[PDB]
């Protein structure tokens, strides 16, 4: 039928999507800025559609409840028909691929470790062999599922500890994880994606560090409901943007160009 | 069902002839990362398969004149093979004619020098002429330079395409040999995965310099609209999540 405005679900997560200074004076898409805002604009341009950015209601990436088998987060928006497309740092995973489509990845990352500087930890190994320094992950996302599902010894041991720790080591948002690392005098380390880790490492007060190698290797993709007519074009747009070097530029713009911890 | 025809390419350590292969037969002739991968994929998708080395020994490019596709890509496009399991780069032009799974490995274009060569970056290469440099024929690296609007890469392209003698090579091994036999006067542009594998092998006389010039992935390819596509993609994701892709990389990139 006639062209319709495309509903883009996304998540407030720096530096992917952030409230512009003066957002209280702005409306619609103008309220926001960031890597995924820029990406959304480029994708819409290359696929020839109009769109409306909408922050996911429950503020989550997406997990399926093991009881009700209901999906929440951005994945839920797509599965239940609330949004037409998701443009966010949304990790490509098997369980998600089974219910939604993903474009080829637009960004690579791996699970990694964030510490307050000087913390005596340099690996997942180290974390698992001690109990003084607590550690956890984001709720309702791909990192928690990674530990829950892992059959690798060190990671299995970390999960056994995490899932029962008290008080809870899990946080509802990345910002909550960061604050907890920053305020815990070295007694909390945070497991998050290297992209977010690296972004925070360049933010004031420059008191956090990525340590160790990545625990795994994967990517973010743009998601659409299964069998959506947008999928193909969006995949091509991502490949074109990648090959033009636009994704590389966008990353430097939002991570490094105006980093706050020196050159 | 049918025996799935797998096209692939002799490229270490992805696919290599085993020692004594001449008395061996069929799939047992070969070993390497993609050989193991093919076995895992087949097991997870429930098919039997026959590994075959691509006839012209190429990855895949479209002729600008004829617009015919060669290499593994051509074999998919013209129905000679059902699936390609090789270090085949996901690209826009290819994706327009065949299907790719989500990537099973990451890589970027990179620079290989003979140790001691006074070069640290692509920019260095482009600002001089004592040291010649080139790429593989009929693959994504050559197209990369052909299409780049980025100044440094565009300058390298301009030099490489008119250089005499030719700086382009038919196989990765000929590029590596060329770097080794050229007394520092030839540098080779190739994917970081292959660069790093070679760097760890004797005679340990080559080196990767600079960062990767780009960032991309290898994918498993099927003819456009193949029924095999979906299952293979779920297989790659499961293998990735189970840590198996990481294990295979550690095994084949285990001299120096
Ligand atoms: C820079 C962009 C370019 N993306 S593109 C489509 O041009 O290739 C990029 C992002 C991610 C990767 C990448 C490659 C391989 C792997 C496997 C280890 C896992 N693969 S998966 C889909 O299950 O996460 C993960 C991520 C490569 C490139
Ligand atoms: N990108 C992740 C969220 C971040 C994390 O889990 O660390 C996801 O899609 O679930
Ligand atoms: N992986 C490349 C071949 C090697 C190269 O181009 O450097 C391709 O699929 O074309
Ligand atoms: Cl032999």
């Amino acid at each position: 039928g006639a062209n319709k405005t495309v509903v883009v679900t996304t998540i407030l997560e720096s530096p992917y999507v952030m409230m512009k200074k003066n957002h209280e004076m702005l409306e619609g898409n103008e309220r926001y800025e960031g890597y995924c805002v820029d990406l959304a604009a480029e994708i819409a341009k290359h696929c020839g559609f109009k769109y409306k950015l909408t922050i996911v209601g429950d503020g989550k990436y997406g997990a399926r409840d093991a009881d009700t088998k209901i999906w929440n987060g951005m994945v839920g928006e797509l599965v239940y028909g609330k949004a037409d497309i998701a443009i966010a740092p949304l990790t490509i995973t098997l369980v998600r691929e089974e219910v939604i489509d993903f474009s080829k990845p637009f960004m690579s990352l791996g699970i990694s470790i964030m510490i307050k500087k000087g913390t005596p930890i340099e690996s997942a190994e180290d974390l698992s062999k001690q109990t003084e320094i607590a550690y956890g992950t984001l709720d309702s996302g791909s990192t928690k599922e990674f530990f829950r599902r892992s059959k690798i010894a060190v990671f299995d041991k970390m999960w056994t500890y995490m899932r029962s720790a008290e008080p809870s080591v899990f946080v509802r948002t990345t910002a909550e994880g960061v604050a907890r690392v920053r305020k815990s005098k070295g007694k909390y380390a945070y497991l998050l994606e290297s992209t977010m880790n690296e972004y925070i490492e360049q933010r004031k007060p420059c008191d956090t560090m990525k340590v160790g190698g990545n625990l795994d290797s994967k990517g973010y993709g743009i998601a659409t409901p299964k069998g959506s007519s947008l999928g193909n074009a969006v995949n091509l747009a991502v490949l074109k943007l990648s090959e033009q070097g636009l994704l590389d530029k966008l990353k430097n713009k939002w991570w490094y160009d105006k980093g706050e911890c020196g050159s």
